């Protein structure tokens, strides 16, 4: 299995992902996305591309980025302090159940992954998040995708930042 | 007129602030708040405070704090990165009407302002927002009081975040 091979699932609307938020992730490929808060914005009533964001927050650090749909069910963000584009799929998504959200998306190189982002707001107690997990960690360069949480800062009084 | 004699305006429910979402600051106090967005977010779904979170965030830096509300229309904050915590009100909402959403918050120290948060989703065209200002300007200390968006960075194919 290569990562072209992944599933790449329907995109719930901006609005499910958005009553979705504070999200945590689980599983992430590189250390960027370790220790990390995940929120979802729509676009703003200024905004000409009408495209939400999406907001990973590690501590007192941002990145954001703006999405638009592209094709076969791929996200296109705008990673917004650099103008740098990213192509994402999801693997699965799974909604406001009565369990909460979960999701995993991933970022392909061509055969290979270059960046994995499992989140939840259930902490990671989806069995469909792990089954996900045991698969994308099959492509190549898989191998780097571990739990995001091991090592995470203590809290000041917060849950979902720190 | 001090700080103390300002409106403390009742606090919309949350769901009507996250809705708002993105807004920016129009007029702030001392420079941190200059250039920058704020989000709402509803609580984690394993907060056991269940308070939500007010994002500030300008560029890749944010500041973020779990809220609860407290005597007199007060919003009680808990910056999540130190423990510190805020006293805020509000001057006035004006949230959710054809024209976007607007609101002006501050907090006193005694009889003086220290901090000054006016937000907007519409490019501060709210009548009430730089009417709010210029009674804000007459409190002690309320001359430091100034539009918050004069010199920011340049974007990068976002709208509220650079
Ligand atoms: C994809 O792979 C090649 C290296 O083999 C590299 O030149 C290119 O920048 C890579 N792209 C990304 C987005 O990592
Ligand atoms: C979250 O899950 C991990 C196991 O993956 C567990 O060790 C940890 O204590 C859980 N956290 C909470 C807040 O229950
Ligand atoms: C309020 O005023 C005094 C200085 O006159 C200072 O000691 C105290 O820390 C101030 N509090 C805040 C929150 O600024
Ligand atoms: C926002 O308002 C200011 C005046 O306060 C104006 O100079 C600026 O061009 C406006 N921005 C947009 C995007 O219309």
């Amino acid at each position: 299995l290569t990562c072209d091979q992944l599933p790449k699932a329907a995109i719930n609307p901006i609005q499910e992902f958005i009553d979705s938020n504070p999200l945590e992730f689980e599983y992430v490929l590189t250390e960027t996305f370790e220790c990390t808060t995940r929120i979802y914005v729509q676009p703003a009533r200024w905004s000409t591309t009408k495209a939400p964001t999406a907001l990973d927050i590690k501590g007192t650090q941002i990145m954001a980025y703006d999405f638009v749909g592209g094709p076969e069910n791929s996200a296109h963000l705008n990673e917004c302090h650099t103008g740098d584009k990213q192509v994402w799929y999801f693997q699965y998504t799974n909604l406001l159940t009565d369990n909460g959200s979960s999701y995993c998306a991933y970022r392909c190189n061509g055969t290979e992954i270059i960046e994995y982002k499992c989140a939840s707001n259930n902490n990671g107690t989806d069995p469909l998040q792990h089954q996900a997990m045991e698969v994308a960690k099959t492509v190549p360069n898989g191998d780097k995708i571990h739990y995001a949480k091991s090592n995470c800062p203590e809290t000041h009084g917060c849950f979902a930042f720190y």
